[PDB]
C-alpha cells in the first residue's frame, strides 16, 4: 500500500523552469524546444513490490518498472542512459539518476489533489504539477 496514493493516470497541468532545468542535464537545443511543449500523461500502477511508471506523450513515450531500493537501468526521454535508484524518504518518491559522472534528483509527492515533480540538476529546480486525468 506504500505507494497507493500515486497509483492512477495523471495529466501536466503546469511547468516551472523546465528548459533551464534541461539545459542544466545537458539537453540540447532540439529535444528541450520539442520535450517542452509535451503535455504528458503519468499513469503509476503497483503490483506487489513492482511500482511501473509510464509517461504517454507527443515526444516521447517512456516506461519504468523497479524495486525500490533496488538500482535499474534507465533511458530517459531525451536519451541518457542512466542507472536510477528509486526509494520513499517520509512519503516522498526520491528518484536519483547517474551517468557520466552526473547526477540528478527528482522527486514526487502528493500534495492536495496534485501529484507534484520537483526535478534538481545542482542549482536549478524545475517544478512540474500533474493532476488527476
Ligand atoms: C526530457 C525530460 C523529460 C522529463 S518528463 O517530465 O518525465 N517528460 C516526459 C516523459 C515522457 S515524454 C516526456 C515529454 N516531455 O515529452 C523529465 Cl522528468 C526530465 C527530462 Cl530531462
Amino acid at each position: 500500500h506504500m505507494c497507493d496514493a500515486f497509483v492512477g493516470t495523471w495529466k501536466l497541468v503546469s511547468s516551472e523552469n523546465f528548459d533551464d532545468y534541461m539545459k542544466e542535464v545537458g539537453v540540447g537545443f532540439a529535444t528541450r524546444k520539442v520535450a517542452g511543449m509535451a503535455k504528458p500523461n503519468m499513469i503509476i500502477s503497483v503490483n506487489g513490490d513492482v511500482i511501473t511508471i509510464k509517461s504517454e506523450s507527443t515526444f516521447k513515450n517512456t516506461e519504468i518498472s523497479f524495486i525500490l531500493g533496488q538500482e535499474f537501468d534507465e533511458v530517459t526521454a531525451d536519451d541518457r542512459k542512466v542507472k536510477s535508484t528509486i526509494t520513499l524518504d517520509g512519503g516522498v518518491l526520491v528518484h536519483v539518476q547517474k551517468w557520466d559522472g552526473k547526477s540528478t534528483t527528482i522527486k514526487r509527492k502528493r500534495e492536495d489533489d496534485k501529484l507534484v515533480v520537483e526535478c534538481v540538476m545542482k542549482g536549478v529546480t524545475s517544478t512540474r504539477v500533474y493532476e488527476r486525468a
